[PDB]
Parts: C-alpha cells; sequence; structure tokens
C-alpha cells in the first residue's frame, strides 16, 4: 500500500480538478465530521446550486468552520479544489496560527481520467473547459507547495496509487 | 524557514548530483557520527583519494555500517549522490528491515550551479560530462521517491531553500 503520515492534529488539503476524487477519497479515510467541503458552505448560504454570487462567502465560512476546529485541536480535512494559490494560502495561515501541520495530497490524475468521471457523476457535473482549467492549474501548482507552507506533501500520480493509500496517524 | 519533519530514528537519504552540496549539508545539520560517506568508505578500502577502482566494495561496506547503526537505533545520514534508483533501493530495504523511515532530501539544483561549484572545489573535481548526467538522473528520480518506499519526500529547488532548511526532530 501506499502510506501516508500525519500528525494527529493537522489541516489536511485536498488538492485536485473537479472529478479528481477529493469527496470520494474524504468519505473512504475521514470521518464525517472531520471533513469540511465547499459546497456544503455554498449550501449553507444557499438552497440552489447554480448561484455563482455565494462563492465569496462560502469560501469565508469554509475558512472560519476551520479556524474554529483547529482551535479546538480537532483533526480537519478541506475538501475543496485547491488548485490555487490564493485559496491555498490562507489554509496554511490558520494552520501556522494553530500551531497545526498543514498537509497536501495531491491528486495528480490525467485530466481525461477527471473528464470522464465527470461526465458519469449523478450528483453534478461541470462544463469541460473548468476541469481542463483545474487540470493545468493543478499541475503548476506541485512544484512550490513545500515551499508555501506545506510541512508534509503527498502526490498521488495515478487512480491505482490513490486506491493504495491508507493514513497513518502518528 | 524550511521546516523537515523527521523522525528520531531515521534513515536520512541525500539526493543529488556531485556540486549540488550534500556533504556541507550534512556537517552543518548532522553530527560527523551520524553522516556516512561514499568518500570515506572508498577511504577505507584504498588510500588513492576518490578511488575508483574499489566503488562496489566500498557501497558494500556503506551498506553494512548504515545496517549496524539502524540495528542500534541510531539515526543515518547517507551522503552519496543517490541519483539512481539501484543505489536508493537497498538503503530503503535496510531501513525497512530495523523498522526506520526512510527520508529523501533531494537537492534539484540546477545543472550549471553545480558545474559552478565544481569547478572552485578545492578538494576534489569531477568531469562535466559526470555532473550533466547526474543531474538528468537526478530529474528523471523525483516523481516516483514516494512510490519508491520513502516516507517523506523533501524538494529542495533552490540554493535558497537548501539555505533555509531547519530539521525538526520529533522522537
Ligand atoms: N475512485 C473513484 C473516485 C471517483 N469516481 C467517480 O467520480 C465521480 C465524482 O468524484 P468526486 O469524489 O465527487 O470528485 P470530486 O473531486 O469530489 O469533484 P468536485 O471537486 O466536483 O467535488 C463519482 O461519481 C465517482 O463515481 C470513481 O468512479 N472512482
Ligand atoms: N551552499 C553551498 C554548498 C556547497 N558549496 C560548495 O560546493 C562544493 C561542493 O559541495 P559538496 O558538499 O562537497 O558537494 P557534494 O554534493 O558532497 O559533492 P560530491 O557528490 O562530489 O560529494 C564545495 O566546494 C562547497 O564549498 C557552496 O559553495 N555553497
Ligand atoms: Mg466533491
Ligand atoms: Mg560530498
Amino acid at each position: 500500500s501506499m502510506k501516508l503520515t500525519i500528525p494527529e492534529l493537522s489541516l489536511v488539503v485536498l488538492i485536485g480538478s473537479s472529478g479528481s476524487g477529493k469527496s470520494t477519497f474524504a468519505k473512504k479515510h475521514f470521518k464525517p465530521t472531520e471533513v469540511i467541503s465547499s459546497d456544503f458552505c455554498r449550501g449553507l448560504m444557499s438552497d440552489d446550486e447554480n448561484d455563482q454570487t455565494v462563492t465569496g462567502a462560502a469560501f469565508d465560512v469554509l475558512h472560519y468552520i476551520v479556524s474554529k476546529r483547529l482551535q479546538l485541536g480537532k483533526l480537519t480535512v478541506v475538501d475543496a479544489t485547491n488548485v490555487q494559490e490564493s485559496a491555498r494560502k490562507p489554509l496554511i495561515e490558520i494552520a501556522k496560527d494553530y500551531h497545526c501541520f498543514p498537509v497536501a495530497v495531491v491528486f495528480n490524475l490525467p485530466e481525461k481520467v477527471c473528464q470522464e468521471r465527470n461526465k458519469n457523476r449523478t450528483d453534478r457535473q461541470v462544463e469541460e473547459y473548468v476541469i481542463r482549467k483545474h487540470t493545468q492549474q493543478m499541475k503548476k501548482s506541485i512544484k512550490g507547495l513545500q515551499r508555501e507552507g506545506f510541512r508534509y506533501v503527498y502526490i498521488l500520480n495515478s487512480p491505482e496509487e490513490v486506491e493504495e493509500v491508507v493514513f497513518e496517524r502518528q
């Protein structure tokens, strides 16, 4: 298997395009309450799904909920795309502020894998150009992750590697 | 700074071309006895320095010394190029056998940086084609490090990042 080591108290940041399988991964490895997703926070602001305007407020709520969990010393997983540096920086700063280890888990899958899963989703789907952009941004992000402030950086390079992950909470 | 976390008991494997600054790094961060270099083991087999005719035997000696240290539960740093998978696999297997974390520290520096430092070395120098080959092999190695068995993988992308490294050992 592929053992990923994380401290008992950490902020685990999922990084991947839409369709890369982040939420599936989160549900398999973590308890429901450990996981905080952007879609969930969007749902706190709106019953609808297509309202492009609640996004900023939703991310504010995401950051605040994450902040209070870490304050209480509770391991937290951020289920969002996180392919942009601007999305990643505040998570890192929150983690440092509460003396937690920020951990990056990167879903370095080929674009066609994401595009394929997207077309078969039963919950919601995105436009093709969105996944293409996410993937390009994801790839651009990899090299600078350690320097951004992530203490552990784990790159998953194929669905097989993703499948074989086991977490080891020292 | 750039904090690199390592368990109290680990095998730290330095990965980089000649001239990338591994031994400098080792001396700055670790105690002399924690560090085992290929040059040193070559020196056990031959007075002729950087002697190439004793290379295999020297690596056998390096593997054996590393093995006994981990057996005694002593953190060990392997100061060698380590840019080939064949050089890295046995280190990983030794670490596993003694229930130790293998940790990879990669000196992902541009070739020209290594070539430049090489020309100014006062101890020993290598041919330019050697550093070019090392660098290409180093770059090819990076992606598969985790899958090879390294528990923590640290990539240093510039001399600045290398400079700013501080190790954090928690037992
Ligand atoms: N190992 C996996 C992971 C995901 N999927 C498929 O991918 C689709 C969506 O995966 P999801 O986990 O929702 O991807 P996310 O990264 O969460 O996408 P988003 O950012 O849009 O939430 C699901 O229908 C699922 O069938 C799959 O077949 N096998
Ligand atoms: N930050 C650094 C580190 C090293 N050097 C110089 O670069 C040369 C090679 O450094 P060294 O640690 O000896 O490189 P290694 O990677 O150990 O080379 P080898 O594989 O040959 O042992 C030395 O002159 C050293 O003074 C430097 O100028 N600045
Ligand atoms: Mg999802
Ligand atoms: Mg050296």
